[PDB]
């Protein structure tokens, strides 16, 4: 589907998974990051949408940490039963990346407290931008949606691209 | 703290559905955040440890894909190192070093029934994966002998340069 302001869209492809049959489609922001949307063949005019920030440990390694453990899996189970999309953004560790997140873990392991840890690695504010997700929503022509999130910054960002109903994602509560 | 090509994080504990691992991030110095390689390992592994040199594959690794290209491979390797002792060296080299965007387009061509010669040409496909950073990781952990869980002669051939390698076959499908 071509390009829209340094965002390239791949063809869609079938992906059979243990959760069921999805389509996937890559959105390459050129800079340069390959985001992915995973969607059920049919979804409604008010689909369940999960905006997921990459978390390698929870997503791929079966982490049991509450930071992101089980979250991707829960979202894929939910869109599978109910229809919808997962918008998989490549923004590991709130935008500061895996390296720093691993050091944050190791600081936690040694028993530093939250503020000491942040201070030592350097993480000031959450550096994530979600406007790229807005473009993906326009591409699929989603006007209203149920967003699976407990993050008001994600809610706040997407409400200028569509009508958002919040829905909580409690994996670890 | 640096090495030759890589910067190394602190080691961090990761509790997983497979057992308790340690993880350590190896970042290519002067990389944007897209070369944060990760080693996942069991505490105090042997002198002939099981090693999986894993090329990032989002669909298999994170999305529960049932495709034989990479479906189940990461899970199998984590189950195995947890029982036997060892390491997964997770290299950020999605799509044979060509990337996720191209991989999804390659999938879409297979969906349409193009044959393998046709798909390659149309995608613009050489296997661009370098494994020499895995060598520095092996040197860092002082691994001079290993059982390499793979069916790829190029992975074997490359790691033979740094250590004595015994091949172990990976059977997922």
């Amino acid at each position: 589907q071509g390009h829209m302001k340094r965002l390239e869209v791949s063809n869609q492809a079938k992906l059979p998974t243990q959760f069921g049959e999805f389509y996937i489609q890559c959105f390459r922001e050129k800079g340069s990051k390959d985001h992915l949307v995973v969607f059920t063949p049919n979804f409604s005019q008010n689909p369940l949408v999960r905006l997921h920030s990459e978390c390698l440990t929870g997503d791929a390694l079966g982490s049991q940490k509450c930071d992101c453990g089980g979250a991707l899996q829960m979202a894929l189970e939910r869109i599978s039963k109910e229809g919808g999309l997962v918008i998989y953004l490549r923004q590991e560790g709130r935008g500061i990346g895996l390296f720093n997140k691993v050091n944050a873990y190791a600081l936690q392991d040694k028993g530093y407290d939250t503020i000491q840890a942040n201070e030592m690695i350097g993480f000031k504010d959450d550096e994530r931008d979600y406007s790229v997700a807005g473009e993906i929503l326009e591409y699929y022509r989603i006007k209203k949606m149920r967003l699976l999130t407990n993050n008001p910054k994600k809610i706040a960002a997407l409400e200028k691209y569509a009508e958002v109903t919040r829905e909580s994602l409690i994996v670890c509560a």
